[PDB]
């Protein structure tokens, strides 16, 4: 039951300055069996899905400019940008996978002046209703990756809700959706579904399917490809 805090919540700087953002974990994230700090960092610009910046506290994701680096171990972590740029405006979140899957509250950074996951099926419903968001996968071997649904509630916070394993043998839910939501996958047609029942206003969010990444040296404990996000609005 790990709580991550981030600081500062918000700051504005000028192009080219260095910034450091911190992430403090209420409990150590260094896993002694695996040798790794199960902590990742995401950048989310407005109107887009999160993008994986760093995992294992310090390993930069492929394709990320090297002005981004991650540091720290145990309970205190840091993301720094050496010479920030205009395209670096976004909210930055840290994310631990030591116990379940939980995100920090985010740091909003302002500047003072063929893998595809296409989603479908959001919309409006009233409390008690049901909806089914879905995720079509293309451009990679769907049946090798575990897949996850995480949402962005209006209040700026990301929240993991469900995970299904690569072959579909193992299924995990957040307590906040357990018994109401049902995740499923079909590895024959490369699709992922979230069947949502007994919807409540707290369920209103942008909903993202996302691929649990892994490499030749182990799972990232992070998600490297996200769909575009479909809105779910619980009514009245």
């Amino acid at each position: 039951d790990i709580e991550l805090t981030q600081s500062p919540s918000s700051l504005a700087v000028s192009a080219g300055e260095r910034v450091t953002m911190n992430c403090k974990s209420s409990q150590s994230l260094l896993n002694s069996r695996t040798r790794k700090n199960q902590l990742a960092w995401y950048q989310q610009k407005p109107g887009q899905s999160p993008e994986l910046l760093i995992y294992w506290a310090s390993t930069r994701q492929s394709g990320v400019p090297d002005r981004f680096s991650g540091s720290g171990s145990g309970t205190d972590f840091t993301l720094t940008i050496s010479s920030v740029q205009a395209e670096d405006v976004a909210v930055y979140y840290c994310q631990q996978s030591y116990n379940l899957l939980t995100f920090g509250p985010g740091t909003k950074l302002e500047i003072k002046r063929e893998v595809k996951l296409q989603e479908s099926g959001g919309g409006f419903v009233k409390p008690g209703g049901s909806l089914r968001v879905s995720c079509a996968a293309s451009g990679f071997t769907f049946s090798s990756y575990a897949m996850s649904w995480v949402r962005l509630a209006p209040e700026m916070r990301l929240e993991w809700v469900a995970t299904i394993s690569s072959a579909g043998g193992y299924i995990f839910y957040s307590d906040s959706v357990q018994g109401r939501f049902t995740i499923s996958r079909d590895n024959a047609k490369n699709s992922l579904h979230l069947q949502m029942g007994s919807l409540r206003s707290g369920d209103t969010a942008m909903y993202y399917c996302a691929r649990q990444g892994f490499g030749n040296y182990g799972d990232y404990y992070a998600m490297d490809y996200w769909g575009q996000g479909t809105t779910v609005t619980v009514s009245s």
